[PDB]
């Protein structure tokens, strides 16, 4: 029992983080196979980032410019090539500790682990949710571009983030491993909203059923109510609108709970209009959003 | 910026983890150099928990009773020993992938990372804090035990913790590296009592220092106290009294901020007297106390 924002084994992701360099410019990359895949920004001087022609930065840049350092030991680059927003660097050694790997695009509400890394090292690793809005609320300081948000499927790694930006609000910014930004943003030194956030609410309710599994039950009431009802009262506190697709994904946790998912809406809809009350859940006290079902699931049977 | 509960990078600890089977019970190991570190109470049947003579029960096991098994090939077990509540096996093979390391005794109040595992393989990392009462609120479930608890400093692995025991009330129970039980606590299946919890005041203060250097000030306050005064109120509240080796160690986010550590105990003592009247602090809603000093300062400057 117990319930903790737990992250994948970072170990196949430590294993591919490389230092990445080019003029007075360091980040990190992403070593797989005999490529490296770092944000084209580190092309940039800070003068640059104001508003960057990437396309005439890059070809005043030369493969021997491009100086990636894994741990110790120098990559030699012979092929560079701009990819959206990812520089992708040939070099001519395969990484020995390519694990196996796909790049793959997360949907908004999705979670992930980061693994944080300064100068081609891992510093942390945290579990994140990608927001509604496509941000995500990470901890990244000056050098973490580069960082990478991964999944694990036993063996093998889905990369789905690539850390490039921090907006002016302090929230963070990145593309998937093809260089698409999620979401409206540029890799610039320029104001961008990010739009309004709304709270998953599939992933409340998923969080709802790991604190019944490990005994946190007091939320739990005699009413129920209607899809159409509990959406009228998502909209007013800015959640996202429950759908039958999230029910069918919450069917395994009412099946071992035996409580039926519009009753748990019941619950969440009582807590959104009286609040904790000065109570906890799983030792918090707002209403967690960052477990999918899938992450509940696993957690509470031991998927390794 | 941006301020997550971080855990060390599990990569280190990965390959030392293995699966340790004697007669029908399965845990988890932990293969440093040529010795295999798991929980003693892997000899036992669950009817031995009840009340398990462990002289007795390993006096029946030879070293070919000791099943190691190091991912998908088998290891030879040269030797078996009992230290406290740890076997320690002696394999014929020295980890090719031992870190570094040290096996310390880490203090109540201070964190670490927690690399859950199942059959030898690992599933997840957290970081957690060993409370004040000598357990930790861990997420374990059957065949999590032999999982271990370390902190990493560059290169070195400190390891601090080895799971053993869930408690009847769901909080979790075990030993240092060398079988010594944190805490008043027995490897056997009898109720126990956690004593008395507390919050870690120094590391609530901490997460207070974390909040002003990421934006959240609007806790910061006009009024100063003294220790005296303070101290009767965390008293009042559950709180570990705090020293002045408390607030020496809080010298260098004092500094950094420029917010003397008596006027953030200012701070601390009207939200613990007032609550948070429903706003966060770096996005919790109650006050966090699983971040040391130490913690913060590394993940506000970027320690690899
Ligand atoms: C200082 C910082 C901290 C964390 N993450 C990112 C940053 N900074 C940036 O995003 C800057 C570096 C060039 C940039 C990309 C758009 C303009
Ligand atoms: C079921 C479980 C889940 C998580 N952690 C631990 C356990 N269980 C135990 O602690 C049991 C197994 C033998 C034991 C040690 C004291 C009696």
């Amino acid at each position: 029992s117990g319930f903790r924002k737990m992250a994948f084994p970072s170990g196949k992701v430590e294993g591919c983080m490389v230092q990445v360099t080019c003029g007075t410019t360091t980040l990190n990359g992403l070593w797989l196979d005999d490529v490296v895949y770092c944000p084209r920004h580190v092309i940039c001087t800070s003068e640059d980032m104001l508003n960057p022609n990437y396309e005439d930065l890059l070809i005043r840049k030369s493969n021997h410019n491009f100086l990636v350092q894994a741990g110790n030991v120098q990559l030699r680059v012979i092929g560079h090539s701009m990819q959206n927003c990812v520089l992708k660097l040939k070099v001519d050694t395969a990484n020995p500790k390519t694990p196996k790997y796909k790049f793959v695009r997360i949907q908004p509400g999705q979670t992930f682990s980061v693994l944080a890394c300064y100068n081609g090292s891992p510093s942390g690793v945290y579990q994140c949710a990608m927001r509604p809005n496509f941000t995500i609320k990470g901890s990244f300081l000056n050098g973490s571009c580069g960082s990478v948000g991964f999944n694990i499927d036993y063996d093998c790694v889905s990369f789905c983030y690539m850390h490039h930006m921090e907006l002016p609000t302090g929230v963070h910014a990145g593309t998937d491993l093809e260089g698409n930004f999620y979401g409206p943003f540029v890799d610039r030194q320029t104001a961008q909203a990010a739009g309004t956030d709304t709270t998953i609410t599939v992933n409340v309710l998923a969080w709802l059923y790991a604190a019944v599994i490990n005994g946190d039950r007091w939320f739990l009431n005699r009413f129920t109510t209607t899809l159409n009802d509990f959406n009228l009262v998502a909209m007013k506190y800015n959640y996202e609108p429950l759908t039958q697709d999230h029910v069918d994904i919450l069917g395994p946790l009412s099946a071992q709970t035996g409580i039926a998912v519009l009753d748990m809406c019941a619950s969440l809809k009582e807590l959104l209009q009286n609040g904790m009350n000065g109570r906890t859940i799983l030792g918090s006290a707002l209403l967690e959003d960052e477990f999918t079902p899938f992450d509940v699931v696993r957690q509470c049977s031991g998927v390794t």
